[PDB]
């Protein structure tokens, strides 16, 4: 079997991206942020606290006549971000774009965290990374992707996003029609529950390409690249007036610089990301200072190649005996 479905930046800076996901019998349709780095399948339901509920879709257990309550299983959630969510579990149905699932745990919130509730497009997520990373408690569950792989035509899920633009996420298959040239394969480290691998380096703009073993993880989601503060650095040091703010929380720029663009190594291929989808536009509304979309990962603790550096090209993310990532330019 296979599956495909569109996913949409949820706004004009590509902040997120959404992906409708059938849940339930009847169908109750949620638009989920598909998330690599995560590993719990969380949506917003008619248990979540009323009042941080503002405008998002919710799932209905009680509606639903193939949903199970999992018995004393919950879940309590933190992102890298700071946000965070919680409550019980169920066992549904649940479909992305023609693949079904039975029995896929579809974690409940009773509590969602201030960004959540600020966030209407979003109506929860679907991880993506390991099962090992699974908040489940005292049963730990297993993801999407874990439960469909074994029905699968290949052990694989493909993720090509857009800038500005709409585009994919395919399990089962890969398609040759996505992507331009050939798909380099890289080794996958699996010890921390992420897609986690090696760049080879980088270069800025038409730049010399440094080659440097940049450890990271491939994340959609996570809006931004964070690497190392010296790469970030080098980068920055190319654009003029910006500058590292404590205040806004980063580098920022001009408004009016064209920026250069960014590449990363994968293995003897290159990954280029243009200069356009590096900008976060305003700092704050109608202020001529803008947010960068590279960042230093100094106070991350790892490198997140998120989705500045995912949507420039097409991502295969291998669930072969031994993982793997590959990647295209496109
Ligand atoms: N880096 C992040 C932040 C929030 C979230 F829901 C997922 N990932």
């Amino acid at each position: 079997s296979t599956g495909s479905a569109t996913t949409t930046p949820i706004d004009s800076l590509d902040d997120a991206y959404i992906t409708p996901v059938q849940i339930g019998t009847p169908a109750q349709t949620l638009n989920l942020d598909f998330d690599t780095g995560s590993s719990d399948l969380w949506v917003f339901s008619s248990e979540t606290t009323a009042s941080e509920v503002d405008g998002q879709t919710i799932y209905t257990p009680s509606k639903s006549t193939t949903a199970k309550l999992l018995s004393g299983a919950t879940w309590s959630i933190s992102y890298g971000d700071g946000s965070s969510s919680s409550g019980d579990v169920y066992t549904d149905t649940v479909s992305v774009g023609g693949l079904t699932v039975t029995g896929q745990a579809v974690e409940s919130a009773k509590k969602v965290s201030s960004s959540f509730t600020e966030d209407s497009t979003i109506d929860g997520l679907l991880g993506l990374a390991f099962s090992t990373l699974n908040t489940v408690s005292p049963t730990q569950q297993k993801t999407f992707f874990d439960n469909a792989k074994a029905s699968l035509d290949s052990p694989v899920f493909t993720a090509d996003l857009g800038y500005h633009a709409p585009g994919t996420y395919n399990f089962g298959f890969i398609d040759t029609t996505a992507y331009t040239g050939s798909i380099t394969y890289t080794a996958v480290s699996t010890k921390q529950g992420f897609w986690e691998w090696t760049s080879t380096g980088y270069a800025v703009g038409s730049g010399t390409f440094k080659s440097t073993s940049i450890d990271g993880i491939a994340d959609t989601g996570t809006t931004l690249l964070y690497l190392p503060a010296t790469v970030v650095s080098a980068y920055w040091a190319q654009v003029s007036g910006a500058k590292s703010s404590s205040s806004v929380g980063g580098y920022v720029f001009p408004c009016s610089a064209t920026l250069p663009s960014f590449t990363f190594g994968v293995g003897s291929a290159r990954i280029v990301i243009p200069g356009d989808y590096i900008d976060f536009g305003p700092i704050s509304t109608g202020s001529s200072s803008c947010f960068g979309g590279i960042q230093s990962s100094a106070g991350i603790g790892i490198n997140i190649f998120g989705d500045v550096a995912l949507k420039a090209a097409f991502v295969v993310f291998n669930g072969a005996t031994t993982p793997t990532l590959g990647f295209a330019s496109k």
